[PDB]
């Protein structure tokens, strides 16, 4: 057996903070209807909740060579494009 009752007002702000990203993304929705990914910025979601899960893994780090300025997802592959194309073996101030 059991019993009980309650009833009070609810005047509190949403999970969002008074100055956080969540709020920003939220607007893009309440204004447009959907929000894009701040990481890839190619695919969005109907709301944040859904996006969060997306960025939870998508959140990756991009790189960009300096010699030429190549852009590759896999750091390894890139770091190799330099030693291959920008192969400057330390020998002398000249080649010949
Ligand atoms: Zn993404
Ligand atoms: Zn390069």
């Amino acid at each position: 057996g059991s019993s009980g009752s309650s009833g009070r007002i609810r005047k509190e702000p949403p999970v969002y903070a008074a100055g956080s990203l969540e709020e920003q993304w939220y607007l893009e929705i309440v204004d447009k209807g959907s929000v894009s990914c701040p990481t890839c910025q190619a695919v969005g979601r109907k709301t944040i909740e859904g996006l969060k899960k997306h960025m939870e893994n998508c959140k990756q780090e991009m790189f960009t060579c300096h010699h030429c300025g190549k852009q590759l997802r896999s750091l390894a592959g890139m770091k190799y494009h330099v030693m291959a194309n920008h192969n400057s073996l330390p020998s002398g101030p000249s080649s010949g």
